[PDB]
């Protein structure tokens, strides 16, 4: 059979956010029942679900008739979208050992075992724990990379995949790839509750807060072929992201950083003159085992509507015409190439910030695109010329401008477009914005 339709039929539990309200679109039709404070906030593909630490934030979904008992004996797979900000050094060591649960299938203190799965997460470590009804007990306990700015639980939002086989293993997967398993023979009857929770259980630690999206449930292990599939299958390629997986907006401030060279930061020779790469300072923990890159230094970008004309949609989409500015000192100064403008030999031409000679047009219209790279939440800028002419991808050149040392300039560049399918590339940008998920120690 095909992969699409797999999909399709074995699921048996998927969470449609529309209309501001959660339901199950699978076809069981389980009953969601969202309390209060369940939040509504932006997601991968539309609206997301938000919890925050308290009693009242929680969705639960009550099992149909015919899905009561589907991971009793049988093979399952639970996957969604999940986004956890990232724990601060402080965070780490008050509450490193305060595992708390975020999705359960297990009904607790009760007097009914806690027989069932859950998923669930303890400093940077995520989980995923069977329980049959004697009690056996079997875990993945997946512990997130070290380096921040890289890792699955720092912010960004990630697709989870765990796929159970009950005469081998569960395996846990993070964005189409397998990042942890356990062997599982020897669990009998997976007793749990009628009940699938979303909400932070027992969890120490007041601000604590996650954000999940696209909950769903399947009555097979899926073979990482499906996974990839699933996984990719969400990722739409109309609307740009910002570097959290976000949606990119218009008229936001936005920190620019260069795929390809993650360790650096723009910065800018002097208002009318050009823009280099720059270190981007650091942040290390020896005793925590934690590192990054420090955010929110270097230039802010803002990109702004050349034309109007859709309606107001705050999201930018591939295609939009915009045009950029750096936000220095609370002005706002455009970003273009002056007709004619120094330009490297193999003609790279170079880009200003706030050129204004009398005089001389300034070419500034650029188009907003995703040409490359499906899963990163990276950006492309092509610039153009008053006739509509590309000038090319906006990336870097390495030399020297005068007398100054030697750099990597930006500059706008039509080289890139004969390296699409390359692994790596100078055209690629992440558009990070300020966020209470990351803070940096
Ligand atoms: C010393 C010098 O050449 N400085 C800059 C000049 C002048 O400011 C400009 O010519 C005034 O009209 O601009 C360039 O030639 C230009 O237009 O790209 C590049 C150069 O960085």
């Amino acid at each position: 059979e095909d992969i699409d339709v797999i999909l399709k039929k074995s699921t048996i539990l998927n969470l449609d956010i529309n209309n501001d309200i959660i339901s199950d679109i699978s076809g069981f039709n389980s009953s969601v029942i969202t309390y209060p404070d369940a939040q509504l906030v932006p997601g991968i593909n539309g609206k997301a679900i938000h919890l925050v630490n308290n009693e009242s934030s929680e969705v639960i979904v009550h099992k149909a008739m015919d899905i009561e008992y589907n991971d009793m004996f049988n093979n399952f797979t639970v996957s969604f979208w999940l986004r956890v900000p990232k724990v601060s050094a402080s965070h780490l060591e008050q509450y490193g050992t305060n595992e708390y649960s975020i999705i359960s299938s297990m009904k607790k203190h009760s007097l009914s075992i806690g027989s069932g799965w859950s998923v669930s997460l303890k400093g940077n470590n995520l989980i995923w724990t069977l329980k049959d009804s004697a009690g056996e007990v079997r875990q993945i306990t997946f512990r997130d990379l070290p380096d921040k700015f890289n890792a699955y639980l720092a912010n960004k939002w990630v697709f989870i995949t765990i796929t159970n086989d009950r005469l081998s293993s569960a395996n846990l997967y993070i964005n189409g790839v397998l990042m942890g398993s356990a062997e599982i023979t020897g669990l009998g009857a997976i007793r749990e509750d009628n009940n699938i929770t979303l909400k932070l259980d027992r969890c120490n630690n007041n601000n604590q807060y996650v954000s999940i999206d696209k909950f769903r449930i399947f009555c097979k292990a899926l073979n990482p072929k499906e996974i990839e599939k699933l996984y990719t299958s969400y990722l739409s390629i109309t609307f740009l992201r910002d570097f959290w997986g976000n949606p990119l907006r218009y008229d936001t401030e936005y920190y620019l950083i260069p795929v390809a060279s993650s360790s650096k930061d723009v910065q800018l020779k002097n208002i009318t003159d050009y823009m280099y790469l720059t270190n981007a300072p650091s942040y290390t923990n020896g005793k925590l085992n934690i590192y990054y890159r420090r955010l929110y230094n270097g230039l802010k970008f803002i990109i702004k509507r050349y034309t109007p004309n859709n309606e107001i949609d705050s999201f930018v989409k591939s295609g939009d015409f915009i045009k950029l500015y750096v936000s220095y000192n609370n002005n706002e100064h455009i970003v273009g190439y002056p007709k004619d403008g120094n330009a490297f030999n193999n003609l790279d031409r170079i880009l200003r910030v706030g050129y204004n000679a009398p005089g001389i047009p300034l070419y500034k219209k650029m188009e907003a695109v995703k040409l490359r790279d499906l899963k990163t939440y990276s950006v492309q800028l092509k610039l153009y010329d008053d006739k509509n002419a590309s000038l090319g991808l906006v990336g870097t050149h390495n030399g020297q401008i005068g007398n100054d040392p030697n750099r990597d300039i930006l500059i706008a560049s039509n080289w890139y477009f004969n390296h699409l399918k390359d692994k790596i590339l100078g055209c690629d940008w992440y558009f990070v914005p300020t966020d209470e998920g990351w803070t940096n120690d």
